[PDB]
């Protein structure tokens, strides 16, 4: 077990959502989360219910895998969960990506900080909104943003926030106004529920919203582009 | 100086496509193409039907209406055609932009070079693919790229190629392996339900990228502006 905990490896896809949405890439998915929010999508990943599905792999099994599923038809892995920033083990793999020249790209809500962090091309502190339930250490998020300024890591950081409600839209203003040098995402919020036409009515709604509002300037308001194709 | 073609000033709206998809913006469409694409969208740049509905603004006029029409919700601002490379005239509109502080964007085709393209902050070059019956003139494409990399603009460059068929796919590539530092985006072009039509052509190129090895670094985006107003 000192290996890296993986759930999932399928590939390649489209990022539907994010700073690289778009772009081609592999998913690494592990295992374990510091968070219980109340929407998780991915509640497998830390409730305990996927534990036997658990593959302690190595940095190169990993890669291996990765070359036995996308072959030479991707440059780019994403890592996600859960929340990967809880495994210091992932920078033998992230190393990995960089010795072969490939891009990598991970989401963390932003509660740990880990020294490999400098080495993500596509890095996204994702916050969670007071929908999620979670408790936001705005402490533990100006800590690790300060890291990301002080490495010289600006041009590979973003914020995103998912958005569910008017009091998540105003959640997203105090992250945006405290960071303000920090490309910002908004995210419109998935309820489990013809589902694109209710998608797009919710992505309009949102966008109507931050169009009038002049404290949302310089953020990119987008949708969830995999809900849509599948 | 001389006063800019100017068709339309709206928004406060996002962008729906490429470099900077999702990002509010206030659109100022000017007048005027040096292409003559079969699928274009915007024939009325420059086929001359709409040569009455031009107003020649000057770089103060076109700021004051964009701030009579956004207010203060918006501090991101680009510039469509047509083809707005052809015109010097915006330079004096794009440091005005950038006295206000505010971030400028502008998409041309990428036949003529102009100096205020150092100071565009989200520059998209996107040449046209063989389905719009265009030439592409890669001597003089190589030196606008060459001088935005020498004037250290790499970080604000993005190639974006749109998609109507496999032999438009074919062109994206030529185009990706010539320049591989600059980021490359891949558009789906749009016959013109519709919403639906769209999803399947979206999905159909993301399985052709998705099982090819030499469009690696790339970002398959559809037209997000079309698929919530359509035209
Ligand atoms: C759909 S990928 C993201 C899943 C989950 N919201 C996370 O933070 O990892
Ligand atoms: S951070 Fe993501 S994976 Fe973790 S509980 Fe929240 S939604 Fe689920
Ligand atoms: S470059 Fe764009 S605006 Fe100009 S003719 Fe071609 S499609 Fe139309």
């Amino acid at each position: 077990a000192k290996g890296i905990p993986v759930l999932e490896i399928f590939g390649p896809t489209i990022q539907g959502e994010g700073m690289v949405i778009g772009q081609k890439t592999m998913f690494v998915r592990t295992a374990g989360c510091d968070y219980s929010c109340s929407w998780c999508d991915s509640a497998f990943t830390w409730d305990g219910s996927a534990k036997k599905d658990i593959r302690w792999m190595t940095a190169e099994e990993i890669f291996a895998e990765l070359k036995d599923i996308g072959g030479d038809a991707f440059s780019h892995v994403t890592i996600s969960g859960g929340n990967p920033a809880l495994l210091k083990q992932l920078d033998a793999f992230i190393e990995l990506l960089k010795e072969n020249n490939i891009r990598a790209a991970l989401e963390t809500q932003g509660t740990v900080y880990q020294d490999w962090f400098t080495l993500i091309d596509d890095l996204t502190i994702s916050p969670k909104p007071p929908s999620s339930k979670m408790v936001t250490n705005f402490q533990k998020l100006d800590h690790i943003l300060t890291s990301l300024q002080e490495n010289d890591r600006q041009h590979a950081v973003s914020l995103k926030v998912v958005i569910f409600n008017d009091e998540d839209l105003e959640f997203a203003k105090t992250v945006h106004k405290r960071y303000p040098g920090i490309p910002f995402y908004l995210q419109v919020g998935n309820d489990d529920v013809s589902l694109i036409a209710h998608l797009l009515g919710k992505y309009e709604a949102l966008v109507d919203k931050v169009a009038v509002d002049a404290e949302l300037n310089l953020v990119r308001v987008l949708p969830q582009l995999h809900t849509l194709l599948w």
